[PDB]
């Protein structure tokens, strides 16, 4: 197994996947690495299994159909994995914890949102459809773009949104388009 966390790329107290060489901090993995379970298989491995059990699940889908899906166990897992892919980028640090807004010439968003809040919401089964999770994720970046206006820091929101959107299209097998 790897000697660094797959998510944050640091060493420490690491839990190793039994079916692949990846390793994780307890609260870096999503869901948090389970207490017992021998063997244990990481989220990467669990997602690969879904694909292998239903190869047709990789055929293209429309975003509007994906969003309306209920959060059954496979969709819960896919949203957890998508959230984890965002944490995998170091620039997610800017979006992880609760933000505050005091900048001359700007007013904070009406509905603040942050990655750890989405993480708690998934853990607490607060989303009934994929649409609820995707709307909160996109709101993070939209709030950032609106608040930072012409400051070059706006670009951090564009960058992390692009990581979210590419992974969304991959994980939910969105139909490729020009
Ligand atoms: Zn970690
Ligand atoms: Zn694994
Ligand atoms: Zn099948």
């Amino acid at each position: 197994n790897s000697n660094i966390c797959e998510v944050c790329n640091k060493w420490g107290r690491l839990f190793c996947c039994d079916t692949c060489p990846r390793s994780f901090h307890e609260h870096c993995h999503i869901p948090s690495v389970e207490a017992n379970k021998n063997p244990w298989s990481c989220i990467f491995c669990r997602i690969k299994t879904i694909q292998e059990r239903c190869p047709e699940s990789q055929s293209g889908h429309q975003e509007s159909e994906v969003l309306m899906r209920q959060m059954l166990p496979e969709e819960q897992l896919k949203c957890e994995f998508l959230l984890l892919k965002v944490y995998c980028d170091s620039k997610s640090c800017f979006f992880a914890s609760e933000p505050y807004y005091n900048r001359e010439g700007s007013q904070g968003p009406q509905k603040p949102m942050w990655l750890n809040k989405v993480k708690t919401s998934l853990n607490e089964q607060m989303y009934t459809r994929v649409e609820g999770f995707v709307q909160d994720m996109r709101l993070i970046f939209h709030n950032h773009k609106e608040f930072y206006r012409e400051d070059k820091f706006t670009r951090l929101g564009i960058q992390v949104q692009d990581i979210f959107e590419k992974n969304f299209r991959n994980i939910f097998a969105i139909q490729e388009t020009s």
